[PDB]
């Protein structure tokens, strides 16, 4: 088979990078009991940079020894990119959400050999799922592989916004002190009302991390969580995002992107919050209305916004989220921490081993299978 | 009586600042059961900026209606400052750790009428406690008033360092994407060994917030914390900082500054840490050896350092912690969040009410009284 794999470019300083440490923690299970990936072998040391062109997700020896061809590129934009030129006869396509090879309906039609669209990471919305369903393509991802990474990044951003960390660090760097300027917009998180959109794998991980900050917790969901979870954490449930928006000082988004969540957080919802609220989005950018977020920050309706997700990806140099007021953005990096990469690279290999050996891909990894939403896709996504 | 009060300058934009929100959460009690301050009245709305010259800690009407004189200044450096000029006949001196009016033995000797040195906030190491003891000066601070603020700031900084937030935000602001550059030094906190120096009010708050991140928790103290605490958090105790350094990926300092803790974190301790470890210090700068920290970052012995405390304060524009590699510094701001300010300003007034009415200052607020370490000072500090 031909495996076509799109990864981001190597570090500016070169590959490999100079690693700050020589090992990372050993993770065996996710909080819900799911085991970390179980490929037969891995051809990397956990902690290595795997998600860039030279890193290759550690897959080359494995694929070529079986007689498959493995094409790796970062060049993914337009009909003249390496990606689109190599697409028509690729059996399998792999890319990461951080540098996504979009499989639009038009591209799927051109992909005459495509049978498996494999996300390296979590979130397969860069694939047109309706088109994949119609084309009979399997869509899968490494569920939970980098979910805790996102949960940490989200809680970090909540804190940085509320406490006014980023402008205060700039003052330290620039030679200032200026305590009054630092703290004129600095609040404690303690006692605020904080809500998550969804309490899935990441949403629940965030709620658990927020609990000892002594905030009052809220959430919305497609499907309400068990009573035991609500009792454990002291959750207040809301039937809609609008309802939650009315009562929360901070909201963090943790739902997947699909038609029913597209532009969920637009002006109508933003305006339901109390002036000077905070919004963190480490889910997907288009869950928010891009320009309404800017407008909310310019008016102070939002006191701050932060996230690592953008649309499109990569974000153009002039994307308005870069320099809008009171933002805490990063490029899309959370799930690509070196710790996270170890797990999703291992899961990518695990899935390929199953696929090539005619064994099932884990149900929890499935998004689309045999012409319908399947596995986690059937539980978490919609196509309406 | 004459009250001499040193506060930091007003915001550059003017006073009052434009507030992001009009109200803050109501806190009634601290986690150990201690009640928040109980002055008879407050002359401010919680949420207002109080720690600057125009804010006056909300004290002017209270003091002036009682016939006391109230001098507020930010000018605190040298014998020609408003502070040192007004000092000789001041009965009471108040300042905040964030912009501290240092009471050196020399200044205390000039202060012929000084009977009460009152810290607005937590931590009174800017007062020479030996000289205060000699002169029969009462030293007090508002215990717990901004402890949660510091704990939040410390956990925020831990995440920012480990995850490589700050350089990644700069990339987003500058128009880049560069995922490999962002994540070449980005790790999850999950599964790391994290230790605190002390498990006092702030240290315990930090340990509780760290717990749901699924880290392995350690601490060092002169004596063990209660079994209930160790069991709750799954704590591993170490007799010395050196011992804890050997096993932790991340350490956060939460002990007071006095002779036994001065330069505790010097090369000897730092070199016990594994190469690529992280250190956070929101306690006092001089618990670390300033230049040993710089060199540890330059060599990669530490992968990162962050804190909001410096020496001296304010830090000179050329202070080496500002631009040393891989830092997450802010000016000294954590305890002066608007949320914290409401509490310590209320407590400052409570202490003044007791003092003027000839009633005891709360034992937990006392550091020095009746010529010796007293209250919290006797339990937490030393005088070598
Ligand atoms: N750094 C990254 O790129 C990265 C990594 C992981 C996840 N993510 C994003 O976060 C999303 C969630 O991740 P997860 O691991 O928790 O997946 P998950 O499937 O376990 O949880 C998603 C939850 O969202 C709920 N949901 C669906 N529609 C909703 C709606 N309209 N309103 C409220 N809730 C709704 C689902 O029921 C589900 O419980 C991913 O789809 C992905 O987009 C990004
Ligand atoms: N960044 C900020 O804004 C800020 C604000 C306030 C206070 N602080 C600092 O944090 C310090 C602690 O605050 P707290 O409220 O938790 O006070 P605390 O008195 O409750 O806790 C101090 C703890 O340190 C322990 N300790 C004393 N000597 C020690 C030693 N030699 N080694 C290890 N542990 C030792 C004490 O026993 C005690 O448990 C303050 O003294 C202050 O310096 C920082």
């Amino acid at each position: 088979a031909k495996v076509l794999c799109v990864l981001y470019d190597d570090p500016t300083s070169g590959y490999p990078p100079l690693y700050a440490r020589n090992a990372i923690p050993k993770i065996e299970r996710y909080p819900d009991g799911q085991t970390v990936p179980n490929p037969k072998h891995i051809d990397f040391v956990p902690g290595e940079l795997l998600g860039c062109v030279s890193g290759e997700l550690g897959l080359r020896s494995y694929l070529e020894d079986l007689g498959h061809t493995f094409i790796v590129t970062s060049d993914k934009e337009g009909p003249n990119s390496v990606f689109e030129k190599e697409l028509p006869d690729a059996d399998i396509v792999i890319s990461q959400p951080f540098w996504p090879a979009y499989l639009t309906a038009e591209r799927i039609a051109k992909a005459k050999k495509l049978k498996l669209a494999l996300t390296a990471g979590i979130g397969s919305d860069h694939v047109d799922l309706n088109a994949a369903i119609k084309a009979g393509i399997t869509v899968a991802e490494e569920t939970f592989s980098n979910g805790i990474c996102v949960a940490e990044h989200a809680v970090m951003m909540i804190l940085a916004l509320v406490r006014n960390y980023l402008p205060s660090h700039k003052i330290a760097e620039e030679g200032g002190w200026n305590i009054a300027d630092c703290v004129s917009r600095s609040y404690d998180l303690e006692g605020m009302h904080v809500g998550t959109v969804a309490a899935g794998r990441i949403g629940l991980a965030v709620l658990r991390r927020l609990k000892p900050f002594d905030v009052k917790l809220h959430y919305t969901a497609r499907h309400r969580s068990p009573r035991a979870i609500e009792d454990e954490l002291g959750l207040t449930y809301h039937a809609t995002a609008e309802e939650m928006a009315e009562v929360c000082d901070v909201i963090s988004i943790h739902a997947p992107l699909y038609p029913a969540t597209e532009h969920l957080f637009n002006a109508k919802v933003l305006n339901k919050m109390r002036h000077g609220s905070y919004l963190v989005n480490t889910a997907r950018a288009e869950i928010c209305d891009r320009d309404d977020i800017v407008r909310a920050l310019e008016s102070g309706q939002l006191a701050g916004y932060a996230g690592d997700v953008w649309f499109p990806q990569p974000a153009p140099a002039n994307h308005p989220w870069r320099n809008m007021p009171h933002n805490g953005m990063t490029p899309h990096m959370s799930g690509s921490s070196l710790s996270g990469q170890a797990r999703y690279a291992a899961g990518t290999r695990e899935i390929l081993e199953c696929w090539f050996e005619n064994r099932p891909i884990r149900d929890e990894y499935l998004i689309v299978s045999n012409g319908k939403l399947a596995g986690t896709g059937a539980k978490s996504y919609g196509v309406g």
